[PDB]
């Protein structure tokens, strides 16, 4: 028996198989406004009992740092949204929405009235990374601007808001983005956050944000609708801390701690790792163990591999990005153990709702 096909209750949601779409990024939104293209696309992967994640969408109008992705804070966006979450329905499956702030990863290209991006911190992204502009070309990270405790507020604001309208759209749930070098991660990590207020030093501090963010939305939704994806251990826009195990252990205390004074678990904790392997497997094993709730592990995975993490223990659900570009049917592939397709890294970003979208084929 393949582990991957045995049932998982999700809290109130109950799972067929354990294979799940992580969310990714891929630029059909055409000015932010859900498109056609996405419905189709969601729907292409969408298996009856399968989880799927949304690339990630935005919370308001300085959330953004690529072009043409989502945004689920405007009425217009809810309606088009509300579209793609009937036909996913309509699949069988069920579907959360990303809710995705990037910080100073963004240029003044993608920020209203060509402002400056907002962070923890005042530092830019170094000169080794470098940003996708609209017309193609790679651009540089500006500084941004280090903001106060009132402006934090009204970000946590924003995510509430973006909360309800999700579930507005008819979405069964949202995840909070706190990874990959993003605005949360850009709080947690200590390579990024120099503040010396409430929101900075100790791991009490830098969890600060994280934990209000989980805690409004929360409180707007219920526990059992919200995940939280997070990424201790890779260092993706300059997002590195000198503990990653200690850092990542305080996140899954404060979401336990949540989890308890709200009385309901969380729908799941996602942990995305870096591709020695003995060491990074034991990291993510030591996060699943100390959190009360389901795990979902990301980053690099197979089908021998994610066998092999549900087999083991090492995690609930397994999630998949880049071969789930290729491969529409995943799942039937990895039930059958078919021949999986080569994505193609130069349309990942691109804003065709066709080539390298959608013309994948099937088996
Ligand atoms: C094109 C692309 C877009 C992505 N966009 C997001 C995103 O919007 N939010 C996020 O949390 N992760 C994003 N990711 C990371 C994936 O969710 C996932 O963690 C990673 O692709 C898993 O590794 P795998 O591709 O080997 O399966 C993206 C990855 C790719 C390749
Ligand atoms: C492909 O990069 C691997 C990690 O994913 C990201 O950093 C990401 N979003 O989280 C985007 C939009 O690419």
């Amino acid at each position: 028996n393949n582990p991957l096909f045995s049932p998982y209750k999700m809290g109130k949601f109950n799972l067929s198989h354990r294979v799940v779409l992580a969310p990714m990024t891929r630029c059909r939104a055409l000015n932010n406004i859900p498109q056609a293209a996405l419905g189709e696309y969601y729907e292409q992967r969408a298996t009856a009992g399968g989880f799927l994640i949304t690339e990630g969408t935005m919370i308001s109008p300085t959330s953004a740092g690529f072009p043409h992705v989502p945004g689920i804070f405007t009425k217009e966006q809810v309606r088009e949204w509300k579209k793609i979450v009937d036909v996913v329905h309509a699949k069988g499956a069920v579907i959360f929405c990303q809710l995705w702030h990037v910080g100073r990863a963004s240029h003044e290209v993608y920020q209203p009235a060509g402002a400056a991006p907002i962070s923890s911190t005042e530092k830019p992204i170094s000169n080794r990374w470098r940003i996708l502009m609209p017309d193609g070309t790679h651009g540089i990270y500006p500084k941004p601007r280090a903001i106060g405790t009132y402006e934090i507020s009204q970000v946590v604001e924003d995510y509430r808001r973006s909360a309800l309208n999700a579930i507005e759209a008819g979405f069964d749930g949202i995840e909070i983005h706190g990874a990959h070098g993003f605005l949360i991660d850009q709080f947690l990590k200590d390579g990024i956050n120099d503040r010396t207020d409430e929101y900075g030093g100790s791991l009490a501090n830098r969890c600060k944000f994280i934990t209000q963010v989980v805690q409004a939305v929360v409180s707007a939704i219920g526990a059992d609708r919200v995940g939280v994806r997070v990424s201790p251990a890779i260092d993706h826009l300059d997002a590195m801390d000198s503990n990653p195990l200690s850092l990542g252990l305080a996140v899954v205390e404060r979401l336990n701690k949540i989890q308890l004074h709200s009385g309901s678990k969380l729908a799941y904790l996602h942990v995305t790792q870096p591709r020695s392997e003995e060491e990074e497997a034991r990291l993510m094993r030591t996060l699943r163990n100390a959190y009360q709730g389901t795990f979902i592990c990301s980053g690099g995975y197979t089908r021998e591999l994610g066998i092999e993490a549900v087999a083991q223990g090492d995690a609930d659900l397994v999630s998949y990005g880049r071969l789930f570009i290729s491969n529409p049917d995943l799942v039937m592939r990895i039930k059958l153990n078919a021949p999986l397709n080569k994505y193609n890294r130069k349309t990942f970003y691109t804003q065709d709702p066709v080539v390298g979208y959608t013309d994948y084929p099937f088996l």
